[PDB]
């Protein structure tokens, strides 16, 4: 049984633990708990192979950046996620992209550029505009809402086969 090792990141306040728990546990968070660091694991199908997610749930509160170098070397897939009414946070995906690049010393690390709460119509990113950060990076641009369930098992299974390519 294959375990893949993801690591959700982005800035505060994005949806970083709503779509982790609308995976694991199939509900809506409402509420606003910042997270520290959190974990989740689940054994799933993915592709006719059953496969253990092991999901790392971190910090976008800018207290526990100190925290980011120990995640992000030992994930294997990181969920770069950003919120479509928040543009501030689409910025600050380069922070996160750069330094998973820098700190894995590799320009070829397994990721997915996820644009979340895509529910709302309050949008300052355009599709478009996240499509060519995705193009590149060389990822996928997925759209979501942690509140819907669009997208999410897209996002995260699509993470999955990222990691399959190497
Ligand atoms: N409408 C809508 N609200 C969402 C969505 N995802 C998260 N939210 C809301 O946004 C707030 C923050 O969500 P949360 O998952 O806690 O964000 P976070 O990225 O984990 N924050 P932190 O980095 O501090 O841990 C919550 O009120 C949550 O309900 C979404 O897809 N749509
Ligand atoms: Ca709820
Ligand atoms: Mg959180
Ligand atoms: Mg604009």
């Amino acid at each position: 049984m294959t375990e893949y090792k993801l690591v959700v990141v982005g800035a505060g306040g994005v949806g970083k633990s709503a779509l982790t728990i609308q995976l694991i546990q199939n509900h809506f968070v409402d509420e606003y708990d910042p997270t520290i660091e959190d974990s989740y694991r689940k054994q799933v199908v993915i592709d006719g192979e059953t496969c253990l997610l092991d999901i790392l749930d971190t910090a976008g509160q800018e207290e526990y950046s100190a925290m980011r170098d120990q995640y992000m070397r030992t994930g294997e897939g990181f969920l770069c996620v950003f919120a479509i009414n928040n543009t501030k946070s689409f910025e600050d995906i380069h922070q996160y992209g750069e330094q998973i690049k820098r700190v894995k010393d590799s320009d070829d690390v397994p990721m997915v550029l996820v644009g979340n709460k895509c529910d709302l119509a309050a949008r300052t990113v355009e599709s478009r505009q996240a499509q060519d950060l995705a193009r590149s990076y060389g990822i996928p641009y997925i759209e979501t809402s942690a509140k819907t369930r669009q997208g999410v098992e897209d996002a995260f299974y699509t993470l999955v086969r990222e990691i399959r390519q190497h």
